[PDB]
């Protein structure tokens, strides 16, 4: 009912996160503010697992300085038997966001997109390709979108739809994470990613890889966001637009 950490006490309010060896709980220190503590039992865990649980506190923990859109880390303790690293917590996960909203505000989803391309222009500058890009992977604290992780330990969970081509073509570059940015721009755009209505999951990768399907980008008034879209979804990483391009674009300038 309670987590201790370097001292101090915690109340568990709920669990909101699992996977493999861990959990993350909302919770309150003594003076009632509310942080996100992710909880890692390590006792029967393999080194490829521990590795990737070190790399990924070590990331976490120099990207603090240089973007305020990636989730903070205030203090942590690791120990042979466990990790307990306190963060900080959202209002919502991006994913169970999209699901409520009857519709979203044109100048609210350009300010995602900016957020979006900050947190991950920081990961890509620290040579750091996250690959994993969901919604889920995005947090909304002070109307703004903090990235929750790297893509570096990957156990944890509140689709095949945000895979980038090549990744099922390789029997990764940075031009990776712009396809899955791009497929959640479409979402926030039109209501779907690119090939959510393909029911199956063999036929869905059949389609992200073949030139001959075509995805479809229906007129908008915002001719820019569009050009954006098109831009995210080319399936030849080389011909796709990369971040520091994304961040020079009349969608997020003019
Ligand atoms: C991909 O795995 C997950 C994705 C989204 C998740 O949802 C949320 C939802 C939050 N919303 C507050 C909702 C509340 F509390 F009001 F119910 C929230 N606040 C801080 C963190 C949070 C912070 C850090 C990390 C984390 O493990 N980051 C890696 C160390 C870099 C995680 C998984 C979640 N989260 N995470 C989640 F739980 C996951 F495990």
């Amino acid at each position: 009912e309670c987590i201790s950490v370097k001292g101090r006490i915690y109340s568990i309010l709920k669990q909101i996160g699992s996977g493999g060896s861990s959990k993350v709980f909302q919770v309150l220190n003594e003076k009632k503010q509310i942080y996100a503590i992710k909880y890692v039992n390590l006792e029967e865990a393999d080194n490829q697992t521990l590795d990737s649980y070190r790399n990924e506190i070590a990331y976490l923990n120099k990207l603090q300085q240089h973007s305020d859109k990636i989730i903070r880390l205030y203090d942590y303790e690791i120990t042979d038997q466990y990790i307990y690293m306190v963060m900080e917590c959202g209002n919502i996960d991006l994913n169970s966001w999209l699901k409520k909203k009857k519709s979203i505000d044109p100048w609210e989803r350009k300010s995602y997109w900016k957020n979006m391309l900050e947190a991950v222009h920081t990961i890509h500058q620290h040579g750091i390709v996250h690959s994993d890009l969901k919604p889920a992977n995005f947090l909304i604290v002070d109307g703004m979108l903090k990235l929750i992780d790297f893509g570096i330990a990957n156990q944890m969970q509140p689709t095949v739809n945000y895979m980038p081509p090549e990744a099922i073509k390789d029997m990764i570059s940075p031009k990776s994470d712009v396809w899955s940015l791009g497929c959640i721009l479409y979402y926030m755009t039109y209501g779907k990613t690119p090939f959510q209505q393909i029911i199956n999951q063999i036929s869905k990768l059949h389609a992200i890889i073949d030139p001959n399907h075509e995805i479809e980008f229906p007129d908008i008034p915002e001719k820019d966001l569009q050009d954006v879209l098109k831009c995210c979804l080319k399936r030849d990483p080389k011909q796709r637009i990369s971040i520091p391009e994304l961040l020079a674009h009349p969608y997020v300038q003019i």
